[PDB]
C-alpha cells in the first residue's frame, strides 16, 4: 500500500496556499517540514469508501510510473475522513494557462518540444499498458527547466474499472471490445495528442465554437481537423497532423512510430520551451 493509513500528514507536510478551482476541486500549495520541498496537494473529503477506490487506483498508477515527463508522487495519506496526495510542484503551470497569460498560441519550435516530450511519455505509458484518455493542453504542466509533466490520471484510473462463445454478437459490439480492450485503444491518446497540438497552435481546439453536446457528433462525421491557416506552418507539421489524426485507428500510428517523424526526430534541446516559460513568468509579474 502506497497510502499510509498510519502517520498523520501534518507531521511531514505543511500547507501554504491555494492555486485554482477549475472543475474537480481545490488544489493547495504544500511544503515539506523536513526537507522544505514544495509539492502540490489534493485534500479530498470522501463521499463513500466505495468511490474512494478511484483515487487509490490513480495513486497506484502514479506510483508505478517513474518517468522524467510524468509527475512524481511524493506522498499519499488517508487520515481522518480525508485523503492527501502530494505531487511534484511544477512552477511553470499548465500550457493552457500559459497561453492565457501570454495571450497567444505557442510557436512551431515550442510545439515541437512539447510534442516530442509527450510522445516519450505516451510511449512509456503505452508499454506499461496504461492509457491516458485525457490529454489536453490543460494537463501538460511545465517545469522551469522547460520540461513537461503529464499530470492527471483521474480518467485513466476510472477506466481501470475493466479490472472488474459470441457467435451471436453484433459487429459494433465486437469492435467496441477490441477497440476498448488492447492493441487499438492505445491509439486514442495518439488522436488526442494531434488535437492538443492544434489547441497549442490556435489556443482553442477544433470545434470550440460549438456547444459541448454537438461536438461529439461533429467529431464522428467530420473530416479530421487541420490547422486553420496552413500558410503559417511547416509541411512537416501539417503532415504530422495528417497522419496522427487518422479516423481509422487501425492505420493510425503509435507513439514509437511518430518519434521517427521529421517534425520531432531532430529535436535535441528544450530551449524553445525554456524561453516560453520565462516569458510567462515575467508576464505574470506584469
Ligand atoms: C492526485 O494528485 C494530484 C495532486 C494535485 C494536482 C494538481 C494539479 C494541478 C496543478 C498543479 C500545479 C502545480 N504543480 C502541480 C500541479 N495545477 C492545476 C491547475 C489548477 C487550476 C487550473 S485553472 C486554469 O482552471 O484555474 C489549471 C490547472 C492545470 N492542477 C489541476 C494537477 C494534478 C494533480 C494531481
Amino acid at each position: 500500500e502506497h497510502v499510509r493509513r498510519d502517520l498523520d500528514p501534518n507531521e511531514v507536510w505543511e500547507i501554504v496556499g491555494e492555486l485554482g478551482d477549475g472543475a474537480f476541486g481545490k488544489v493547495y500549495k504544500a511544503k515539506n517540514k523536513e526537507t522544505g520541498a514544495l509539492a502540490a496537494a489534493k485534500v479530498i473529503e470522501t463521499k463513500s469508501e466505495e468511490e474512494l477506490e478511484d483515487y487509490i487506483v490513480e495513486i497506484e498508477i502514479l506510483a508505478t510510473c517513474d518517468h522524467p515527463y510524468i509527475v512524481k508522487l511524493l506522498g499519499a495519506y488517508y487520515h481522518d475522513g480525508k485523503l492527501w496526495i502530494m505531487i511534484e510542484f511544477c512552477p511553470g503551470g499548465a500550457v493552457d494557462a500559459i497561453m492565457l497569460e501570454l495571450d497567444r498560441g505557442l510557436t512551431e519550435p515550442q510545439i515541437q518540444v512539447v510534442c516530442r516530450q509527450m510522445l516519450e511519455a505516451l510511449n512509456f505509458l503505452h508499454s506499461k499498458r496504461i492509457i491516458h484518455r485525457d490529454l489536453k493542453a490543460g494537463n501538460v504542466l511545465m517545469t522551469l527547466e522547460g520540461d513537461i509533466r503529464l499530470a492527471d490520471f483521474g480518467v485513466s484510473a476510472k477506466n481501470l474499472k475493466t479490472l472488474q462463445t459470441p457467435y451471436w454478437m453484433a459487429p459494433e459490439v465486437v469492435m467496441c471490445e477490441t477497440m476498448k480492450d488492447t492493441p487499438y485503444d492505445y491509439k486514442a491518446d495518439i488522436w488526442s495528442l494531434g488535437i492538443t497540438l492544434i489547441e497549442m497552435a490556435q489556443i482553442e481546439p477544433p470545434h470550440h465554437e460549438l456547444n459541448p453536446m454537438r461536438v461529439l457528433l461533429k467529431i464522428a462525421k467530420s473530416d479530421p481537423p487541420t490547422l486553420l491557416t496552413p500558410s503559417k506552418w511547416s509541411v512537416e507539421f501539417r503532415d504530422f497532423l495528417k497522419i496522427a489524426l487518422d479516423k481509422n485507428p487501425e492505420t493510425r500510428p503509435s507513439a514509437a512510430q511518430l518519434l521517427e517523424h521529421p517534425f520531432v526526430s531532430s529535436i535535441t534541446s528544450n530551449k524553445a520551451l525554456r524561453e516560453l516559460v520565462a516569458e510567462a513568468k515575467a508576464e505574470v509579474m506584469e
